[PDB]
């Protein structure tokens, strides 16, 4: 009596009518929201469930506990599911302990992904079915139950095919679920032996590339046929869409080039002669080929090119603010490796840049961020991604001066991004790792995590809320006014540009400079107890080339993220009291190089443990966005880092 | 080829199915691709026609000369129409000896209306059908062949009626096409000249009551049941469709709101009792009211908030920029005499609109387009409807100084125009009736007639062309920004109120005013030797209704539309205009007012016009698209405009 | 505060606002001097009377519940950019701000008592876009407190903590404001409906009734010994905690006191127990809400007096009283 | 007009749903406020419309559709690929070129 059927399209529908004539109570569907606008030939399944009166739920919180212990209590013994989104659910794996039947259409276990009936009739097969097996913890582990083969027509016509689809789907309902329910399955074992992967399913967007055969081109065309969204190209200033077309015998002495009609538009290709029947101007309806023949008016010796190379890619124009910066020149240093990209930039100073003079692309103008207004407003429009890595806020100026971290570092910012509204451009805006502040998070997750700032009196959290209010307003801004935009949270970068020189009298600015200090200057102090802090360091390359992973945005899939930027696993407990220090002390000179002394007196001379200036727990941020929308993991350890940048910081003072 | 087709939606389809079965071979149908079409039928027509290769044409705009021209070269004499909306119809039908027929699908002609579907079911009859029938001089009174009887029952759906009804026109036309073929038509008289007009069906109307009978409910709700989007309220916080109704005891004592049961969920009301089964909460799940009830925290007994229906009615806001003038100053009497419309304004003055400065909503605010910019930019923001009727361009100032005439009505009107398109507000723009200019057309059509004006050298046009590069700029900022907007032109506006100067350039000539001048006191009527400048006027209360029904967009047909409001058939020399002034102004009294000696028999003077040598003779508009966007008609005749202009003059003049 | 204020003599206000509905008693006032407008276009009036005038109260707050979530733009250019623009009139002319921060700005802080000077404020994540209202607050809070150290400037600042009483009906509360908690029983009270449907005594709801903290803001005002510059001040009530359904209790027997013509019976509705499907979905937040006196305790010498029972008598009062079918 | 008069023709454009004379309407109105300019504030102007200017060196190959349609340069398309040249109506409609270093010469001469 009890048995759980997730039900779609009509073999859905006269399952369930095919159910309620038997008498058996479906327990419970679990179905989510129908789309707003849609192609919806097939009839609407809620409205006649509700007249059935069963009931549907929309589990806002699938992820809780709660709902869990809810699926497990429900007791599943029998579940049907009807393409109810192929595989079930992907993360969980779960819901099914006694194991389930899924039915599919298409070659299991291979040509994974959406469509997967267009897909294999992409490739051009002559074979189709359906493949029944058991659902357990591994996916597609079950053995196909059983596999029928029914034969493509080369003539089949959709009513046809309709037909001919209500005929099995009569067949199997009718006296073939004894069969399923006695227990005849005889699963033993499924590939994992092979495991071999063919290519990774390459999307291909869908470009009609003449070099393709014309065998696939009939067939994806025939797949995306009416009702789907179709082929889609676009040559000039006119686009194409392939809507209809008929096999024809195809010719292998033909003599391209020579056409003999041009009613019905009949043209050449790599190999045989596609006879296209009709297509769609793309602003109308579908239209006979023989009209759009004499219209366009081509004659024999014309070449179609097999790209039109009117927009291409254009140049991805990227534009930086802080291009004098550490991340700034890191990065421009990187994106001039390739050949698709413009870079621009206005820092106050050349120095760190003055290796790229004459590059082929790149721009300088060296102006300021508000001063240089109309630089900035034509360059968030000529322009198609933007990088506002420019801030002025040292840990000192909390106290010397807060209200410089207020109409520089989030009113300058505010009007930049007002900007990429009023033109509809992608901003990476560089967040800060200070926003989540003194959580208590192990992990500081970038989606569920709590950003603990202290009481309004600490006149040092305005830095960190105002960062926190800009990623807020930004994140408005995208999801109201249709802004595309990626957060990114640097943490802890370490690189051999750290602090240029400390002409700027920064050496008692941070313990930062103290590090490049221990090394140069005599300091006995080496005995630190760790300090109870786990110093996570993360070094400038991998940040740089997640930064470039995030501009290159593989797919749109890096639009309205968070992620952070850091190495988690790449801890230093006070460099391991200079053990690779011990390695790389020999270098090669012998100038300035005495055996140094010891002694320890206070950890509190070292660090600051007060209440209001402390940061509870530490700082290990959380990768899951960057290991999914840019595919990276940290590769470089803290050793390299570290001579790096003792070698780099060696050479930038030369000998005096 | 003979026997054109405007055929459209699934009908259509299936006729066009019919016709290619009969063999009846028809090469030419008309169909709209319908972009607002957001039906879930996507309703394409012709794609069976396409697959088979039959040469369709797809004629989309039929009114443009050139179509008109190639449909007639040919002289057909039988024009075909199957559910073909936009009827417009012209010349072309009465070119035809035999006419056209047109297929309605209800019970010609008492209450025809618009959508027929909901007059014919919501009087609860028993029996409709579908009409053949001709073409005449009147709109929709065609004469009715037969009347189809297939009755109706209340267990009776919308899908099963459709069918039926879908296959019983299949048959219909299978075999009355050889009666059509052959005539033989026995059209009786109608009585069309006893007809109702004056109404049609309005969705803000149909609102829950509680006091209706059960009876009408149930009409209009199985008038609108699936496939259609609904016929819903508007309550606090929940959606629901009615779809489903269960007949019960119609004896509910109970005051509306009291849940008698809640397993079915029944409803008490003022007369019967609704039963709602299952409703749609928005665009989610159709799905069951008893857990809706259970979902949404509400037990039984929860009563409805009487008849405020939430927030009913939002009073939207008009943005009149020139309130004190000739048209803001006449529109705003008249949008302050209904509900739901909350007046703004900004002049230089408040002496004509010295009446309302004291009104409920009517929010006057004194200022300049450019000192107050601020005050603009804000109330375009707040605001839903902006109309600039800010006219500073007297012929004498911009040819004394065109200068002005661009810096004032060019560029203060593209910053307000720009005001719209980031605030996404919808703007209707007063064009001019001078964009024609030297046209050679009798009738100035809105969409075919071509702008003509004179060599750079005459700085007479500048205004002309000004303001038609105002109408492209709008119009380009409607197609790549998506702006709503809706051009009028006004053709000769005269009425109470027109001013010397301040009501030269959005109002009419000074004519009626000069000869009133003149004839107060004993000034001559002196003609000129081009007396008959056969001038055409409009009234200014039809005027300002046809831009009131603008204002409204009664269904969204004013959108993206250009409107002359003119009174064509108006026309009256200066002669006329004369005699029936005089013949006004003696009227009763016939003291006072000076002795009226006037004429003179030779006034030739020779010619004293130096920029009177270039006169138009063709200055009538075309409103036709008045008449299919508003469908308004002028009324008042030039008689009664002459009378209450000269009451208006006598009583105002305030003198002794 | 503006009838507190035109009671005691030496008080000359000046008020700007979008309508004069409620505050009709005191445009015949020697002292008011009403203006009729919006804080957009009146930056002029503002500013000029800034200057003229010496104490300045931002108290235009436009900050719906549901517009933390619809269209926070507004809620940011309204709530912050124009609150920037008047407190950067105070720095320009030197005049004295009473700002009016939120209870909100605290959030999730776990302290049982929300103390000003030492408790944290703890937000949820960027993404959920609930929380730009609390932060956008705390940020102007932060800018405040920066120019009365860094420029001199004379400020207070004080939260209010759920103030209720006669004429709650702005915006806010009210049948217009129908997302409201007491609005929305009060009004299935005056319609004859399934009253107290809830399913188990919910966190206690502290209130302050509007005398006291119209009281403790009028001392604010004062400035007795300029002792409250430079402070954040905690206006609530920490010892008026009630529950929703004890509240309801309360209230149902007041008007069990002359209960006029007995022309409103109330009811009550079963619900499910298990309660599937509900506004419980990890919400809860924090369950105390309590405030710390201890600030308004030592500056204001100020105590809350009125107690739950005349506030809801009050308020039932002026609801049942002076309104009346239109 | 059969001869284009640059002080007597008149300017005939269509109607404003038709967005192809947004361009021959915005360079209008630039020669409307120049001689406004010229007459009341004392600007020295000079309005010179090259009508067909055809020569070597034109622009180069880009973006768009082979530069821009130029008719000539769709014959040059043509001669360089082996496409015969597609006879419209057997080239019944005319054209009246112009070479470049003929108008240049006006030019200077302006």
């Amino acid at each position: 009596m009890k048995t759980v059927v997730f039900a779609y399209h009509d073999m859905g529908c006269l399952g369930i009518e095919a159910l309620l004539a038997a008498g058996y109570e479906i327990s419970a569907i679990f179905t989510h929201t129908d789309n707003p606008g849609e192609k919806a030939f097939y009839g609407s399944v809620a409205r006649l469930a509700a007249e059935r009166g069963i009931p549907v739920y929309a589990p806002d919180n699938v992820n809780h506990p709660l709902w869990v212990e809810r699926i497990a209590q429900l007791s599943p013994d029998v579940i049907f599911s009807f393409y109810y989104r192929h595989l079930i659910y992907d993360e969980i794996l779960q819901l099914a302990p006694a194991g389930a039947f899924n039915l599919h259409g298409s070659l299991l276990p291979k040509y994974r992904g959406r469509a997967p009936l267009n897909w294999v009739l992409v490739n051009g097969e002559t074979e189709t079915g359906v493949t029944l097996h058991r659902m357990v913890k591994r996916a597609d582990a079950g053995a196909i139950v059983a596999q029928l083969r029914i034969a493509i027509a080369p003539d089949d016509i959709a009513i046809t095919l309709h037909h001919k689809l209500c005929h099995a789907a009569r067949q199997l309902l009718e006296q073939t679920l004894p069969a399923i329910k006695h227990g005849n399955i005889l699963e033993i074992a499924q590939r994992e032996n092979e495991a071999t992967c063919f290519g990774r399913r390459t999307p291909d967007d869908s470009f009609l590339e003449w070099h393709k055969p014309a065998s696939v081109l009939h067939n994806m065309v025939r797949a995306v046929a009416d009702p789907w969204p179709g082929a889609f190209s676009y040559v000039g200033n006119q686009k194409f869409t392939v809507w209809s077309s008929r096999v024809h015998p195809h010719a292998s002495k033909a003599q391209p080039g020579s056409v003999i009609s041009v009613a019905p538009l009949l043209i050449a290709c790599g190999d045989g002669a596609l006879e296209i029947v009709t297509g769609q101007a793309g602003d109308g309806i579908t239209m006979q080929g023989s009209q759009l023949a004499q219209t366009l008016g081509l004659v024999q010796g014309s070449r179609l090119n097999s790209q039109p190379a009117c927009t291409a890619r254009r140049r991805t124009r990227v534009l930086i603010l802080g291009v004098n910066g550490f991340i700034g020149n890191h990065l421009t240093e990187r994106l001039l490796r390739e050949d698709h990209y413009e870079v621009y930039g206005l820092d106050i100073g050349s120095d760190a840049i003055s290796r790229f003079l004459n590059h082929p692309h790149f721009h300088f103008v060296e102006g300021d961020i508000s001063i240089h207004s109309e630089w900035i407003e034509y360059h968030v429009k000529k322009c198609d991604v933007v990088l506002p890595l420019v801030a002025i806020a040292t840990p000192i100026e909390y106290t010397r001066n807060p209200l410089r971290v207020f109409e520089l570092d989030f009113e300058e910012n505010l009007r930049i991004i007002r900007y990429c509204v009023k033109y509809r451009k992608r901003i990476i805006f560089p967040s800060t790792s200070e926003v989540y502040g003194m959580c208590s998070d192990k992990y500081f997750d970038e989606d569920h995590s709590n950003l603990i700032v202290g009481p309004v009196n600490k006149p040092r959290w305005i830095y960190s809320v105002s960062k926190q209010l800009l990623d807020r307003v930004i994140w408005a801004y995208g999801e109201k006014e249709g802004l595309q935009f990626t957060l990114f949270r640097p943490f802890n970068w370490m690189g051999p540009r750290l602090d240029n020189l400390n002409a700027a009298r920064i050496g008692s600015s941070r313990a930062i400079t103290q590090l490049i200090l221990n090394l140069v200057e005599g300091s006995p102090i080496k005995l630190i107890d760790g300090g109870k802090q786990k110093r996570c360091f993360t070094d400038i390359r991998d940040g740089i080339e997640a930064l470039y992973r995030i501009i290159e945005n593989a797919g749109n899939r890096c639009d309205g993220e968070i992620i952070n930027i850091g190495n988690p696993e790449n801890e230093a407990s006070i460099e391991e009291l200079g053990e690779m220090l011990l390695a790389s002390f020999e270098k090669h000179p012998l100038r300035h190089h005495f055996p140094p002394f010891a002694g320890f007196r206070v950890v509190e001379s070292s660090s600051y443990y007060g209440k209001g200036y402390q940061d509870v727990e530490h700082r290990k941020p959380s990768i899951r966005n960057a290991h999914r929308c840019l595919d990276w993991e940290p590769k470089i350890d803290m050793q390299e880092t570290i001579d790096e940048t003792l070698d780099f910081f060696l050479r930038t003072v030369d000998l005096t």
